[PDB]
């Protein structure tokens, strides 16, 4: 009760994998996937659920900077074409749409950059990068991680981060700041 | 790449700042808002949309009845309800637009905003303040590593799924009962 | 600026959806009905703008006092033997909705196909299929092609369709607009 | 067994049309298509079976070569003095999409409201105000709203208008369908 103890263990826990991401992302690995992104025509992305929710959260930041991109299966989404990068997120990398689209995306020619926590998984075959973001650790019991962070949270809260770390990472390599972001920015919904 | 490592520097100082500072009394309240409703509607614009559907998907999966405002299926909003607004300023014009006509129909309102006094804030049952600008944290380097609202964002993401573990506490839930309710056509 | 062909596509909508009430199944239209009465809830799926034609039926199938949900969407649960899935394809191949419809037939949900062919795909995995026509047969396919591009005519002849079916579940319910005002959504209209 | 309100709403349906075609304003679908010409992006809103209506049509101008969004969707950027914004609303009076519509006259954006009601608070604040009915003259309104509640016949005639325009636009651009088949998305339809 009072306490809400699982609610600070589960914060502890998000602490403990921002520490380990920091201690062993490849950076080889962020810097091809930037290049890709750099060097596509144009940039689709996808996931399904609440990994769609944080390719949907990417794709707009990509707009703010300046990237021609879309969502896959949105309203004004055109033909993607083997100039283009999609980006699919997937924890398991076995999530079925996912791995569907991306198959069909790679027979079009389409470049494929896979987030996701399973290096060996349908989705990381098939890419041409793969950004590896785990949710569950080395040291760690699935069972005793997902009782705090179900259904793969610690690996979406943590995609979630490396997304905008990569954000952050490009801003200063395209030397943008804020106020470039703010100019591209809707206004409608929010006003400002 | 300097940047993506201060950036992840920068959320792990926020992560332990949000740890000791949380409001535990207004997170009871909230969660006992949230039990109480008949009926659970959450919003947010733009990225905090997205949070807010994150939100939702998950309390529909905590065994809650949850819509999300302005989507296809969405039923009446009644003063049996109530809304969760997240929005970082507690201004934002369509949040605090929707938020002011559910209190006029008597719905009761959450706020998940880092502006304890914002318009949102100000008309709400529970404000449960998560902060994505610290105190004095230096605008200018955190604005670079961390635009528009990227901090409140994260802040409120990492929150709410805090909040989630909580209520699974509360229910004595585990994965077996969401994965009972989780949808599987589109994941498989 | 005479339009002439903004009218033309009028005249051509009206020809359609005559065509639609002289050759509809009623049978069909009555098995469609009994699966939506009967379900424990009632899921929805179409790609691109059949997508957009599922979302309005499934607003109104909520107005009418249903419990209803789109595939993909937010707050969508595990659909179950228990649930009829609604899928709308004008040619009965498209990939994603083939693949889901398949999937909630092997987990075992009733399955009505809104489509154009009747030989498709999805046609044939389902339980009741409501064919509803892009091209009519004495209808030159060069013309209906450039007046209605993509299969324009099937999306509007399969949304004008389920809003009469919505018109007869109103009428056996006893339901008026008052009955569907008291549970439509009123943060957004006002 | 005879399913006659389903039948009946397809009678009235095409007579809507009928009437479309009939007392359509082709002055205000020209000013429209010059608008959406000259405009540098669009942007299109409606709030819930508008908004289906809103994206439908989105599509096709994608589908046409025009730089287009849906507010409030995810790539969609700053709206500017140099673009025009298409609000689809049946009695012009839907708050969210007036709302929006009056931050965008703000920034200077033109405005197209697709309305029913020319003398709404939304078309008060348009550029080109194109009227598309929802009833008609000799209508009574406790019978359509039993057939048609809601909206629904503003809606499928929105809906039917829209086509029309691109049938329209498409022959003024010297367009084909297989020019549209170029733009179309692909991945989930196969």
């Amino acid at each position: 009760h009072g306490g809400h103890m699982s609610l600070l263990r589960f914060l502890e826990v998000v602490s403990e994998h921002i520490k380990n991401l920091r201690n062993h992302i490849d950076l080889e690995t962020v810097g091809e996937m930037i290049k890709l992104i750099d060097s596509a025509r144009s940039i689709f992305v996808i996931g399904a659920g609440r990994s769609g929710y944080i390719a949907k959260a990417f794709a707009m930041r990509l707009m703010h900077l300046g990237y021609t991109v879309y969502v896959v299966g949105e309203t004004v989404t055109p033909r993607i074409t083997d100039q283009d990068v999609l980006v699919g997120i997937s924890g398991s990398g076995e999530t079925t749409s996912v791995v569907n689209i991306s198959k069909k995306a790679k027979d079009i020619g389409s470049k494929l950059v896979a987030v996701t926590g399973k290096r060996d998984s349908s989705l990381a075959k098939m890419a041409d990068v793969v950004m590896v973001v785990k949710g569950k650790m080395k040291q760690e019991r699935d069972e005793i991680l997902s009782q705090l962070a179900p259904l793969g949270t610690m690996f979406e809260l943590t995609a979630m981060i490396f997304l905008d770390a990569l954000v952050a990472e490009i801003m200063m390599q395209k030397h943008l700041t804020e106020k470039d972001l703010e100019a591209r920015h809707a206004v409608l919904e929010e006003g400002g």
